[PDB]
């Protein structure tokens, strides 16, 4: 389970940029404090409690993920620096980015499996573009496209360290170890 996730951080550290761990427990995120800690959306009462708990602990790059910008704005208020708009509906996603940008959100991230949706999010204000690899093999191609477009903070989400390493080589600067 989380032990597979852990073996890969091991390999990514060994291989040398920024590592992020997605996690539901806040201790695990701490034990892992991994440079970017992604508090996972599950009982917003507990999530906001982990952002808060991490902020007090001095954790420096706190991220929160949601499909709802209102939840992201709340997380931001409570100490999250990085606000991950989770796109599965394409157009309603770009709205979350747009709304957050209006609210003055500093580090908006956008999760998608399609580099063109990522490119568009980028234009609308997403500074962190997360390429979601679950058809793992191919997904570096998206990193490459975004690199070419001039995106400067490309993230790659994968449960496999070899794939993370390849993404990194194709220009991903944030490697998200996501083994649920």
């Amino acid at each position: 389970d989380k032990d597979e996730a852990w073996k890969c951080v091991e390999q990514l550290r060994r291989e040398g940029t920024q590592i992020a761990y997605r996690s539901d427990d806040w201790r695990d995120l701490k034990e892992a404090w991994a440079d970017i800690l992604i508090v996972d959306a599950t009982d917003k009462d507990e999530a906001w409690k982990q952002v808060e708990q991490l902020r007090r602990e001095g954790a420096t790059q706190i991220a929160y993920r949601s499909d709802d910008w209102r939840d992201l704005k709340e997380a931001w208020k409570k100490g999250a620096d990085i606000l991950i708009v989770d796109a599965t509906d394409k157009d309603e996603a770009w709205k979350q980015v747009e709304q957050l940008r209006r609210e003055g959100a500093t580090q908006i991230a956008y999760r998608s499996d399609d580099w063109r949706d990522l490119k568009e999010a980028w234009k609308k204000g997403a500074d962190i573009l997360i390429v979601d690899a679950t058809d793992k093999d191919e997904a570096w191609k998206q990193v490459e496209q975004l690199r070419r477009e001039g995106a400067t903070q490309i993230a790659y989400r994968s449960d496999d360290w070899r794939d993370l390493k390849e993404a990194w080589k194709k220009g991903a600067d944030i490697l998200i170890c996501d083994a649920t």
